[PDB]
């Protein structure tokens, strides 16, 4: 199994709660002059009779606490009833030598750097592409409207991941000592974390639905449904931007009401998470069906003409490589390779690898459908010919 600082802090939470409960639930000694019990971010020492040490077993939240489960952290208090002071008047003396001791933290830090650079290339490419597709009035179709909505979806997704990773600065605090673990959990179980992480869940689902809209619109062009345009366009924008709210807010309400701690991370024994991951899988499967049907149409269309041995293969390969970015069909590979029962560091390493590869779908789309496009080059040439005369 894989453990990291995440699991250590999660165990520390339970240890602190348990020791804090036993701190008051423990009956006080009848005699006096005793040394006062406490919990000082490392272990919960009990009352100690004066003139001798206190022998607490090694805390069990430590990653190495199982190798030697008989070491004792040693502390001494004076026979007058005072914890022994260390030199230079610091925290009371305690002996720690008994129990004491690439990695997933560095791994996660590198996957994070590649993913931020990619989502930051995709953001730049798509903002320039949206500007170009909005500037010229000759590029106003309905398919271009769908493209602009898709680009807006990608930009919103890439802006949400930056807000999650710079709200909580986990990329500096991955080497935190004991005295900072309260400030991590305190921020975790707050409301700002919950809302910043629920916004990300909606911006991730809108992005899959605006790729189901692309697929369905292409299919309805090729399956000859020429229904009333205004009804069709309003229906498409609706299914794009407002269907997520049909499975996000039920999840966002059950998690709010029924959970006491945490920042809406996957629950241990329950399975509340299916309200978000079930429709995403549904949309991925449907878009895969649309992809295979459209390829089945294109292959016959180019088989109908007169072509050599290698030109059909070249054209089919080029068409497929052009269509995988728009319909997001690489997700079906990613959905199979992801374990949906892993929690913690295992889950955070599987998810970040997908996000490193699927972070530059937005640059790929913006370069395939706004820069190597024929008509955009044509419009640039037309505008430069006129500006030549002044
Ligand atoms: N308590 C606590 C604590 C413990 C350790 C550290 C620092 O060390 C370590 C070690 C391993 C991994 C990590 C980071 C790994 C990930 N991020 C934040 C984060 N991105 C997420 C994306 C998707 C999901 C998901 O479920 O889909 C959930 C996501 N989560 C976890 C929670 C959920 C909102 O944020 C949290 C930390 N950090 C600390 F900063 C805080």
């Amino acid at each position: 199994a894989t453990v990291s600082l995440w699991e250590t802090v999660q165990k520390w939470r339970e240890y602190r709660r348990q020791c804090q409960r036993s701190l008051t639930e423990d009956p006080p000694p009848a005699t006096d002059l005793f040394c006062n019990r406490t919990f000082d971010e490392y272990a919960c020492w009990p009352d100690g009779e004066p003139g001798s040490f206190v022998n607490v077993s090694c805390p069990w939240y430590l990653p190495w606490a199982s190798s030697v489960p008989q070491g004792h952290v040693y502390r001494f208090c004076t026979a007058e009833g005072l914890w022994l002071q260390k030199d230079n008047s610091s925290l009371p003396w305690r002996d720690l030598s008994e129990c004491e001791e690439s990695s997933p933290e560095e791994q996660l830090l590198f996957l994070y750097i590649i993913y931020t650079v990619g989502y930051a290339l995709s953001f730049s490419a798509l903002v320039i592409a949206s500007a170009i597709l909005l500037g010229f009035r000759h590029l106003h179709c309905t398919r271009n409207y769908i493209h602009l909505n898709l680009f807006a979806s990608f930009i919103l997704r890439a802006l949400s991941v930056f807000i999650k990773d710079a709200a909580l600065k986990w990329m500096y605090s991955t080497a935190a000592q004991q005295h900072q673990w309260d400030g991590l959990l305190s921020y975790q179980d707050s409301l700002s974390c919950r809302l910043v992480f629920l916004l990300m869940q909606y911006c991730v689902a809108a992005n899959y639905y605006w790729l189901l809209v692309e697929g369905v619109y292409l299919y309805t062009l090729l399956a000859f449904s020429v229904f009333s345009e205004q009804w069709i366009f309003r229906l498409y924008v609706s299914i794009g931007w407002g269907v997520p709210l049909l499975f996000v807010v039920p999840w966002g309400i059950v998690k709010y009401l029924y959970e006491d701690e945490g920042c809406w991370t996957r629950n241990s024994n329950m399975n509340y998470w299916l309200i978000i991951r079930l429709p995403i899988l549904f949309a991925i499967g449907v878009n895969f069906l649309i992809f295979v049907r459209v390829i089945c149409i294109v292959v016959s269309k180019l088989k109908a003409n007169l072509m050599c041995k290698t030109d059909i293969k070249c054209r089919l390969a080029k068409s497929t490589l052009t269509l995988i970015p728009l319909l997001g069909t690489h997700e079906v590979i990613f959905a199979f390779v992801m374990d949906e029962h892993a929690r913690g560091t295992l889950r955070f390493i599987k998810l970040f690898t997908e996000l490193s590869f699927t972070s530059f779908q937005g640059l790929m789309v913006a370069i395939l459908y706004c820069f190597v496009n024929n008509e955009v080059q044509l419009e640039f040439r037309k505008s430069w010919e006129r500006w030549r005369l002044e």
